């Protein structure tokens, strides 16, 4: 239905805009829909796009404003200090600022329905926060408003909140419009999702994206589909993948690479409060960190991602256990039975369950799921499934039987509580992944596995040798396949590093030489080469002329098939920043022949210095463009957790970066 208000090209160029007499009159009713288009690449610290306020002297706190700030942060405030009313309702990143150069018009629409006293906040097609309360207070209904605003806050006759940009629509609706209604309002974005919360996954979050085009011309995508807000394990997190067979124009409904069900795959909202936002499924089995890569002998799409436990992550990993106990040079997955204080058993050849005491096999085997069998009958497990009823979390029973998992909590076999690597492969490039494998350990028996670096994996391109970059204490541990990734051996090289989240990724500069990018600990991106295809490995170098931050970034990388500037081509992509996870930047560097230095010649930047950017993925498209999937938002920071539809995809080409 008809706009009460509409409006349109106001320049907001830190001078506020009275539209009092235009709109205020027309205002009736307590529930109204604001739809505002609207553009800010060089915004304030904190600014109003919108307000109504009373502006009289004794009555500063009450007004309603639409804000944002220069992290790309939204909110609003409505405030009445006669009814005691002070609401803020705000998500961080949710805005754009630039893409290629030229400032985005962002979508915005507030809902303010008083019937189900719910305020609901969309940017961009994305909904960043809707916020039920008990005493609803109608945007218009403040005591003794008497301005309305663009650009500012009229506050006791003074101009307050700023605001740099500019406002090319705005509508207001007497009317708070339907979920429906507001999915037809036409859309600027520069960007597009592939994994999205509401999917086929039923994870409200993502992250850890990867791209990787295949030579079909089909571009393929992984990434943790995150269950329990955006922690790192110990959570619930499967890994999902969707592929595009039109240069990334549109992606297939997701399925899963790597699952477990010891937990239901339940998308639930988890709280951002300071005292509930660190709460974390404790109890479940995951996967995180994955990485692609295409087979050109048997054709075959191999993924490998780290694997977890029950309740298990990288802060109470045993480390020093491998989790497998070698015999005769050849290694066994060690398990522990209900009841025992030690693990008395291995899993050997055809999955058969041996008891290492009594050195004989049992009546339980493994299958290909790693599921318990006993006498060739599946065992099952209640399921469990999570919610904040209590007002804090639980995890509890389900009703729900599943097969009796060894990573699973209630297994009556399970696994040392350490990382591990697994590996699936998909004949069809993508349409459906086998069972996983643990890939064995790579440094003895009493060292837990190393990390996969999250990614591509490389193949050369004129042999078929695979390698997928891996690191831990010291070191980088490359793992290397000569046969499809049937069988592995690790390269080792040492980094002047101890404790180092080294995230490598690898680019071949021409045949049988590889260089890999790294994260440190020094703000500075490392790299070392290879000249023997992975064999060997030099020193360590650093890039200047770009920044991280001391805890460091994942960093993306890849050879261009195309020349610039006549010059063979690598392209990284990674946050430029010394502060946050923000700055996103794509960087073209031009190889110099003579001894394989790189000129970091050209700079593109994502979106704003101030904007979040934090891991990423890139692959260069069959068309030559170049496809950009990346956490949109500082997945560092403790005030951007938990956040929805931040992980995002772009289109760009060479010309856009030089
Ligand atoms: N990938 C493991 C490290 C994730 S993070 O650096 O804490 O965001």
């Amino acid at each position: 239905i008809s706009p009460i208000f509409q409006g349109g090209s106001y320049q907001l160029n830190n001078k506020s805009i009275d539209i009092s007499s235009l709109l205020l009159d027309k205002l009736s009713g307590e529930s109204q829909t604001v739809v505002m288009k609207f553009k800010a690449d060089k915004p304030n610290s904190l600014q109003a796009l919108f307000g109504l306020s009373n502006s009289k002297a004794g009555f500063k706190n009450n007004y309603f404003s639409i804000f944002m700030r220069d992290s790309g942060e939204i909110g609003v405030e409505i405030r009445d200090a006669q009814k005691g009313i002070n609401y803020l309702f705000s998500r961080p990143a949710s805005l754009w600022g630039k893409h290629k150069g030229q400032a985005v018009e962002n979508t915005l629409v507030f809902v303010s329905d008083s019937k189900d006293k719910t305020y609901t906040m969309y940017v961009n097609g994305i909904e960043v926060f809707s916020e039920t309360v008990d005493t609803f207070l109608p945007i218009s209904n403040i005591n003794g408003i008497d301005k309305a605003t663009l650009g500012a806050v009229n506050r006791e006759g003074k101009e307050h909140y700023l605001a740099k940009g500019s406002i090319d629509e705005i509508s207001l609706f007497n009317k708070a419009i339907s979920d429906q209604e507001v999915s037809t309002i036409p859309l600027s974005n520069p960007f597009q999702l592939i994994f999205q919360s509401g999917d086929s996954t039923q994870a409200n979050y993502f992250r850890i994206p990867t791209l990787y085009t295949l030579s079909s011309g089909r571009v393929l995508s992984s990434i943790d589909a995150r269950y329990g807000g955006t922690h790192d394990s110990k959570s619930k997190i499967n890994i999902a993948t969707s592929y595009s067979d039109d240069n990334g124009k549109t992606w297939s409904e997701p399925i899963f690479a790597m699952k477990f069900n010891d937990y239901e795959e339940q998308l639930v909202y988890w709280p951002r409060d300071n005292k509930l936002k660190n709460s974390q499924i404790s109890g479940s089995a995951s996967f995180i960190d994955s990485s692609i890569v295409e087979d050109k002998k048997s054709g075959k799409t191999i993924l490998l991602a780290d694997v977890m436990p029950a309740g298990i992550g990288n802060n109470n990993a045993n480390k020093a256990d491998s989790g497998f106990k070698e015999i005769n040079g050849h290694y066994y997955l060690k398990l522990k039975k209900n009841g025992d204080n030690d693990f008395r058993y291995t899993v050997r050849e055809n999955g058969v369950v041996y008891n290492e005491t009594t050195n004989k096999p049992t009546n339980y085997t493994i299958n290909d799921k790693y599921e318990v069998l006993e006498g060739g009958k599946s065992l099952t497990v209640e399921q469990y499934s999570v919610d904040f009823d209590s007002g804090s979390l639980r995890e509890r029973h389900n009703g729900k039987q599943v097969p009796m998992n060894v990573f699973y909590k209630d297994s009556l076999f399970k696994v040392t509580p350490t990382n591990y690597i697994a590996m699936t492969t998909s004949q069809n490039r993508g349409e459906s992944w086998e069972q996983f494998k643990l890939l064995p350990p790579f440094l003895g028996e009493k060292h837990n596995g190393t990390y996969l670096c999250p990614g591509q994996g490389l193949a050369l391109k004129s042999s078929n040798r695979l390698i997928f970059a891996t690191y831990t204490s010291g070191e980088l541990t490359y793992l290397i396949s000569d046969d499809s990734g049937q069988t592995w051996k690790k390269s080792s090289a040492s980094i002047p590093f101890k404790n180092a989240t080294a995230e490598a990724q690898m680019v071949e500069l021409r045949d049988g030489v590889i260089r890999t990018f790294f994260r440190t600990t020094t703000g500075k991106i490392a790299y070392m080469t290879s000249r023997d295809s992975g064999e060997t490995w030099s020193k360590v170098s650093y890039i200047d002329g770009i920044q991280q931050t001391s805890y460091g970034t994942q960093v993306s990388a890849i050879k261009y098939s195309q020349l610039i500037d006549g010059k063979e081509a690598v392209i990284l992509s990674t946050p430029n920043s010394r502060s946050g996870r923000k700055g996103g930047q794509l960087v073209v560097g031009l190889v110099n022949k003579e001894d394989d230095s790189i000129d970091w010649k050209y700079h593109y930047d994502i979106d704003l210095p101030s904007y979040g950017y934090a891991y990423s993925a890139i692959t260069e498209l069959p068309n030559h463009h170049i496809g950009v999937l990346f956490e949109k938002y500082d997945s560092w920071s403790r005030n951007e957790l938990h956040l929805s539809n931040v992980v995002q995809y772009i289109d760009l080409e060479i010309n856009d970066l030089t």
